[PDB]
């Protein structure tokens, strides 16, 4: 059994090794990056918080309508290009030929993203007024007209958002994580400069504020794909040599498989709603605090797959085991820290977020939860990088498939007989449940691992 990767070497764990410093270099990037949108977004949510209380309701939705937009179309085509760009650039036969170099799933990559983008862009500008009256925002309701003006201004930046996302997927394939870092960096800065000329000092309002991000986000693309086609070459040289079946195939496996993990959670808030506005807020805060204490692994998980799909192409078994076992101890010690950090962070910074006494009582009484499975988190998101380095996508797909088939029924009798901490029991079970589905591929030694039975 390879379960034994999650031991070997664990003398290692730290070790600024080549893998070590690779894994931390790889890692470190793309975790800030991840981390520079909230912070920035927070930025201009505050200078959006002196506009007025319409707007923030009004924007609010309208953020609201990209970012599941995009977290669709974010996913896979980022999870499919990292590890499609890693596997053809770690066999492209690259030596001294100085013609740069095509790899096909570099302009797949591209074309996808920028169909898409330019889809999504065209789509909400026209159904801003249907997806709003979805949304929640009356039409009557004085939010409808700043929540229309700013939904289809910034839809203007939906085809740099998501051919910066391919881009980010594409440099991620080249191990670094750095180049999208400082792109992010770079137009947050910007935007976080141009939301008070423009909101302000121009007297735009929403409009300032979307042109702000709009500016920044095409910033953002023409910094990526100037670095970009410096490194490589993104036209094809004829138009048969774009590998494109493959591709989607691999985008839609992952796909659908995020549209059942993103069900799960859904569920989960649309129960816990059905339990008074108490029992609603305490859950968001605890589920905000639970999950995005499981993004700061998502730059680790990076690194893993990154690593573990340029070696896959390589035949390298024994890097792949090396890597795999180091992200695996790396990830289980941030899990630990993380769940000692967060439970007393709940524990003693409740009031920071509400100052309600009954919602901190039940933000407390959930904290075992959101602060217990934290390394359940952590390895549940980089196993998800590991099998997408070893690029099991039909497993992933139906693997969670089967997590949401049993998980959905547990919400659903949970939470109608316990409430809080029965959803927070279901959701324990579906993590616990993805981090066994992706353990059990690598351990049992079945499919990418089979090479396992000979080592």
């Amino acid at each position: 059994s390879g379960l034994y990767l999650f031991v070997m070497n664990i003398r290692s764990v730290f070790k600024l090794d080549e893998l070590g410093s690779e894994v931390l270099r790889i890692a470190v990037p793309a975790s800030l990056a991840l981390a520079a949108d909230p912070l920035a977004s927070l930025v201009d949510t505050a200078f959006i918080g002196h506009l007025g209380s319409v707007e923030i309701a009004a924007v609010g939705v309208s953020i609201a309508i990209f970012n599941q937009v995009s977290k669709v179309c974010i996913y896979p085509l980022v999870s499919v290009t990292t590890s499609f760009v890693a596997e053809e650039d770690a066999i492209i036969s690259k030596y001294l030929e100085e013609k740069k170099r095509y790899i096909p799933s570099v302009t797949s990559a591209l074309i996808v993203g920028s169909f898409l983008g330019l889809v999504q862009a065209v789509f909400l500008i026209f159904s801003a007024k249907f997806v709003l009256g979805i949304m929640g925002v009356k039409h009557d309701s004085p939010m409808l007209e700043p929540a229309v003006r700013y939904l289809t201004i910034r839809s203007l930046g939906a085809p740099a958002v998501l051919l910066s996302l391919a881009m980010q997927g594409v440099f991620r394939g080249f191990k670094d994580t750095k180049t999208p870092l400082y792109a992010t960096v770079v137009g947050d800065a910007t935007n976080i400069i141009l939301d008070p000329i423009l909101m302000f000092v121009c007297h735009m309002g929403v409009t300032g504020a979307a042109v702000a991000h709009v500016i920044s986000q095409y910033l953002i693309t023409m910094i990526l794909i100037c670095r970009l086609v410096q490194q490589v070459d993104v036209i094809p040289p004829s138009l048969k040599s774009l590998k494109f079946g493959r591709f989607l195939g691999a985008g839609f496996l992952l796909l659908a498989r995020v549209v059942a993990v993103t069900f799960c959670v859904t569920l989960a808030s649309s129960l816990a709603a059905r339990d008074g506005p108490t029992i609603m807020a305490a859950f968001q805060i605890c589920l905000q605090l639970w999950l995005a204490t499981s993004l700061l692994a998502d730059g680790l998980a990076v690194a893993g797959q990154a690593v573990l799909a340029s070696a896959f192409a390589k035949n390298d078994h024994k890097k792949v085991i090396a890597a795999t076992s180091r992200v695996l101890q790396l990830s289980i010690v941030l899990g630990m820290g993380l769940t000692v950090v967060l439970g007393l962070f709940m524990k003693f910074g409740a009031g920071v977020f509400t100052s309600d006494a009954d919602v901190i009582n039940v933000i407390h009484k959930g904290i075992p939860f959101v602060a217990g499975t934290q390394t359940i988190n952590a390895l549940a998101f980089v196993f998800d990088g590991i099998n997408f380095g070893a690029q099991d996508y039909v497993y992933s797909a139906y693997s969670m498939v089967g997590v949401a088939s049993i998980s959905i029924p547990c919400l659903v009798y949970l939470s109608a007989h316990k409430g809080f901490i029965g959803i927070w029991v279901a959701l324990t079970i579906y993590m616990s449940l993805r981090t066994v589905a992706s353990t059990w591929r690598m351990g049992a030694a079945r499919g990418p691992w089979v090479f396992l039975r000979k080592a």
